[PDB]
């Protein structure tokens, strides 16, 4: 029979094991809708093109798989490239399929048309293409996905033209290829491994980091059992924090962000694995203050750039993180026993201790409620069954301090692009993934950011998705407000007060149940409620705004638990 | 004294003439808040970028002036892209001034950094520039406000690096410079100007037809001027509307699609005057339907390439739209004596006549609403002291009926983008510019396109901005809708619907007045009131869906008029 | 009839009046080179692609109409690039037409597809863009016409896949529109215009200023007629120069780098009507050397951006040059009265033979032959009906100082870009345009820049172009060599020196008439003699490499005639 191209994306797409799509409708990709509706294949159609894209991005994560995202010519496209560019720094395999004008009206200045996409995605995507035959679709689908999961996972745009979509052709005469890429990444060379090992051995107090393209193989079996061999400690940015999560406690480091404070306490690691992190904003730059420059680095990552990008270190490899932690687990599995480290991971453990009670003895909720507090009600209830999202600025720094003590089922928090906003999206699509695995969703985000997709109350509501959203409200932009106050002055706060708006009201509304609550009390007891029924609920918690996180402070180069601090201004 | 170089830029600014800002606020574009806290320049702070983005745009159509956007680094940017885009079609004059990471910082996965922000935006500004010098600021930003301002008029894009407005100067050692720009355009050669008037003269059907352009440089009195002495009815786009309102009534033709049916009545005109109006969706494109292929036109507009680009042209004038107006109004207060065109315009009058009553003899509020007679409630409120700013689908094509024969203050709508959600953030910024000339501003948006900037209630309240925001609620995404039945099948909808929410319980809970009405009665009873108190409200309008406008067949090529038509598909 | 996707592409050129082409061939674009043969429109088919692209640029500057260029898919199109680049900063309107793979074959790593080409040329174009379709080509081609033609002139990239190229359809179902553009500009307002002459009135040393803009319409009579009536003397950057030819002696300024030496005899301009010249390289940039802080200055440009660039301005207009010059002669033909000036231009005049006589009384020939005197053998053969083309560094400071007193007939130089290499190319399709106007071409170039280019000795030979080539021979890239030795020390010379190769044995291999000369004497003797004859030729001429021109030492900030 004829088909249209849209039937030729639904039917690529379906052969690489895609089960949901996230999107908004319009005329020009209709062809698409119309074949996922014959197919069965749901599509989660959002308020908001960015959050559509953003849970693309959420599913994704959350799922550890392809995420697939779909968008209408002209502002459909301008809509999701927050998404997008999201995704390019986070790592995340999202697949962009977006309308355009027809090829047959190019030059009209007709609706929707007009925008070179290709041109504005080129520096933010893996791969991004205008598909300019019908017969392509099908390769040129499959290659995009082979572009997105391959290593290190990115975003990928495929344009498709309104005619190129609508036109019928046999579907005796085009073949839909496979999904053929190996799902095991590329190992190191053994010399290289076993130089790695070498080290390792020799190492006093050596550390593992984990990053994104951890999370995204998710080769937690080969994990446990290399970590389980060794003895070694292992941290993680926020991406890598839920591969922890199996892992026998006397291991887990936590974030990697509890490491700040280990060379005051004369027990600096000497030896640094870095698997999939890279030297950036969560590991402390170039500074050393978390990786210190006297260790020995051994870094992992399939970016050759990424390498020694901002530090000096001691062995580079270009490998898959999946792969590598696989040939570990494999190269321990047989050598002999491995030096004891009991005491150097009852050191790691004291130290994420003094931490997280030194702020517990700083926190009170006597006048207001304190987010420390907050943050650990939340806490209470994280477990493997739940997926934790976070937005927010001082709301997410605050919620980090009680996360490396939990274990979570995911975790997915903000990248280097710090864009508020995008929990919201992002929170949504995780929960689709995580109704499959049986897990419930929570985002906790901010005041200020649950305001860029406060719409998206209504999806939750349309598509069943119990999504549990927690504001922390102080009544502002805190984050910025903070740095005014800071590197300004007192009285030079402008432009970030948000004294305003009934949340839950707003959610209530739409049809969500809607909480409102200032206490310890009050917030257990509705969160424990929220949990117990099988609907999408709001939950707007009143929350303190002068408190400090000390991540705050961390991330300007000012110590939060000496007494004094120089301001670099 | 040493000075910011966010000071600079505002100094530059205020300079320039410019009186207010719109955007949201982040720590890598402070040092420009600061300044403005200083000069008494209030920034208009938003929910979400692109509302800010788009508000810009509003004020400065609203206005006649330039819009000036302020964005941070990363996400910042990244939400201003379809703002960005819409302006560059609309032809609007806005600045969009973001921030980006500091150049000491470059390629050290940082904080909102490592985005090329220029490169994204290159295809869609006239200029994209990235700021490498402090001391190169206000010259570059005075250079991106003559970039902006001249014809053809659009958004720029100037990128200002964290470092380089941190960075203190002496303030002695930078000039600020004038702006020193012509506000008169550019006039026709006088032999071209001869040749035109010649064609004019000798025209026995001749009509004007007024773009985006001479709202832009608003020559009131030199239109009204030629049209006096002429004779000659004037339509425009949607842009153009609200330039018709100070003509006599006996020659506004009203919107340029009610020239449809001309040349089945055996009127089409054999003269077009197209001043800055151009070859597109709004015109009909190549077709001919609108501006027939037998009449000579003569086309004046700043861009060459628009000259004839989908049809051929009698005469093709490369001139500002503002500078021609008042060379016609010159040339023609000389000569003075033109024939008659009484019974030109009587005819062109009778046509909209009969279209209108057509419509609203087909037109049915029996068991629910008609969009039609909701439109018509409207209308009653719309004299030169109201601005209308039009979003949605068919909510907009059904309000197109109604505004050819009143005469609004502003007239916003869709260009060629018909990006869906932009309204909003258009009205907002409309409304600022509207209380400075004390006029009101009222949004008609769908059910739909509310839901892309909701949030934007919360500003209203906060900013005390009167704006009246009324929904046509047909409970979906309407025209994907129509046509997924249309062009698809009975019962092939999926994807459009939104059978969900208290769109003026949202409004309450952010603090603005909400309203539900579903009857003529009960909706101008709300709308009188709301336009009685000084505050902002929000009208939500349970309306049919069923109906189908005229423009939504014009469009794709059906007679709404005849008896039969013939499905395009 | 059915007709090819190329055909439509040569029939729309026609319309446009286009009558001939410059390009290098393809399979990819066959299809034009075969309609082109049926309608008997030429293509001037170069050695390297460059050139081509140069010289389609030096048809344009040379003949005041549209140039345009014709390469394949891949490395065609890589290298054009250059040529696209020279054209957007020279604001020279230039449509480059360009192949690439079938649409068909996207994506199959397949021959001299794959290159993003309008990604490329999209920031350094007015417009880039790639047919989709064959039915759109001739309205496609005509927006591209329309693009590169109006203000501010520039280059255009129209990209055309092979299969939309060969693709066939009825000619009865596709229209090919007519160029209907203005050929008259846009004028300024007149309460503007009417401002700008009060300024000029009232101002005691005024003068004129003119840029590219002012070349690509070529108001000569509205020009001529201006400056007839206001006495006010016009210098030009190089662009410029040869609108200046048609002028009265008394108020021919000549480049615009005379100013320089004003403000310290005390006669700085206190009026400056910049007609489409810019701030930048050729007046200046900010630095008020040549025009004058303490002026008021009136700028027309097309380009908003361009006005008050670097300084401030008195007044700022958005208009066509030529519009502009024609509403001047207009305006000024009507009141009339106008202040004397003559004494004024005595002034302009007197120190510009300052200039030229302080250089003359310095330059020896004793040792080696000095570039101004050999720059002097060149400018007596400078007439009405000689276009010069300019490449090399020194070898073109030197020149530049003969040319302000002769009336070339045409004068392309280099622009902001300073492309070394550009001239033969340039000149090429400069002499095809001049054979037209029965006027000849002489490229001074210098030894570097020669190499370049310089296989188009065959094409000259081969399209029988009768173009004489310079060379100046330094024996080095000069001007890099002048700042190695001048900024960083004596003995820090690397990379620069070029001591090798007969220039004119290259050229007499090729087929052209060669000459070696090295004195005065021989090198006056061997022009007249090329001049004579209606052949190609390459004359090499032995130069010194010492001698320092005064443009040398000014754009640095020093300077050469102090102490
Ligand atoms: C898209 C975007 N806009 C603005 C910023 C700048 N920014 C950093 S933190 C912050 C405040 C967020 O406030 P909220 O979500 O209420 O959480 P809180 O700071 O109070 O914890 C802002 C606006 C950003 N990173 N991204
Ligand atoms: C940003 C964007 N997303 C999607 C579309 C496709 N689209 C065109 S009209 C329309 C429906 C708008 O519905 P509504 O705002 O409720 O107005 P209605 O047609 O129902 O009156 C949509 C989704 C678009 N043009 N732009
Ligand atoms: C394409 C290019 N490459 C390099 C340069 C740098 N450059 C400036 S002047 C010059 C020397 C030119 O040598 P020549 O043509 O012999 O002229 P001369 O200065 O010796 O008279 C060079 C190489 C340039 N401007 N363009
Ligand atoms: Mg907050
Ligand atoms: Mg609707
Ligand atoms: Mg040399």
């Amino acid at each position: 029979a004829m088909i249209t191209g849209g039937e030729l994306v639904v039917r690529t797409l379906i052969k690489a094991g895609v089960e949901h799509l996230f999107g908004l409708h319009g005329i020009h990709i209709d062809t698409i809708f119309q074949a996922c509706l014959d197919h069965d294949v749901p599509i989660i159609d959002t308020r908001h093109e960015a959050a559509a894209g953003h849970a693309a991005e959420g599913y994704a994560r959350a799922g550890a798989k392809l995420g697939v995202a779909l968008v209408t010519a002209g502002g459909g496209f301008t809509n999701a490239v927050t998404p997008i560019a999201n995704a390019r720094t986070d790592r995340t395999p999202v697949l962009f399929l977006t309308g355009s004008g027809a090829l047959r009206d190019d030059e009209t200045n007709t609706l929707q048309a007009g925008i070179d996409q290709v041109a504005m995605a080129a520096p933010i995507t893996k791969w991004a293409h205008r598909v300019m035959a019908t017969e392509h679709i099908p390769r040129l689908v499959m290659q995009a996905i082979r572009a997105a999961l391959s290593a290190p996972r990115g975003p990928v745009l495929l344009d498709l033209p309104w005619d190129i979509l609508m036109n019928q052709i046999d579907e005796d005469s085009v073949i839909i290829p496979d999904l053929v890429l190996s799902a095991h990444g590329a190992h190191p060379d053994p010399a290289d491994l076993d130089q790695a090992l070498a080290l390792l051995r020799k190492a006093e107090r050596p550390v593992i980091v984990l990053g994104s393209e951890a999370s995204r193989t998710a080769r937690k079996t080969a994990l446990s059992a290399f970590v389980a061999a060794t003895g070694v400690p292992v941290f993680a940015d926020y991406e890598g924090l839920s591969m922890l999560s199996g892992l026998p406690d006397a291991m887990r480091g936590g974030l990697v962000q509890n490491l700040y404070s280990f060379a005051k306490a004369d027990a600096a690691p000497d030896l640094v694995l870095m698997l999939g992190a890279r030297f950036g904003l969560n590991t402390g730059h170039g500074s050393g203050q978390l990786i210190p420059h006297s260790a020995q680095v051994i870094q992992v990552d399939p970016d050759a750039c990424e390498l020694g990008r901002l530090q000096g270190i001691a062995l580079g490899i270009v490998a898959d993180v999946g792969g590598t932690i696989e040939a570990l687990a494999q190269a321990t599995a047989q050598d002999a026993a491995w030096p004891d480290r009991g005491d150097w991971c009852a050191k790691v453990t004291d130290l994420a201790q003094e931490r997280y009670a030194s702020i517990a003895a700083k926190s009170s909720s006597e006048h207001a409620l304190h987010p420390f507090h907050a943050s650990q009600v939340i806490a209470k209830h994280v477990d493997a069954g739940v997926t934790v999202v976070a937005d927010g600025g001082l709301t997410y720094l605050w919620l980090s301090e009680v996360m490396s003590r939990v274990k979570p089922g995911g975790f997915l928090c903000h990248g280097y692009l710090n864009s508020m906003g995008v929990g919201f999206g992002t929170a949504l699509g995780a929960q689709v993934a995580d109704l499959e695995a049986g897990r419930r969703t929570i985002l906790v985000t901010g005041d200020g950011s649950v305001g860029y997709s406060i719409g998206e109350f209504d999806t939750l509501v349309r598509k069943q998705l119990p999504l549990i959203v927690i504001i922390m409200n102080n009544q502002s932009w805190g984050w910025t407000l903070h740095f005014q106050q800071l590197a300004v002055g007192p009285n030079r706060v402008t432009g970030t007060r948000l004294e305003n708006g009934s949340y839950h009201g707003v959610a209530a509304a739409f049809g969500a149940d809607g909480y409102h609550v200032d206490s310890v009390e009050s917030f257990s007891a509705a969160l424990a409620q929220a949990l117990a029924h099988n609907r999408p609920a709001c939950i707007n918690v009143a929350v303190a705004l002068d408190p400090i996180p000390p991540e705050e402070l961390i991330l300007i180069g000012m110590d939060p638990f000496a007494g004094s601090t120089e301001n670099l201004y």
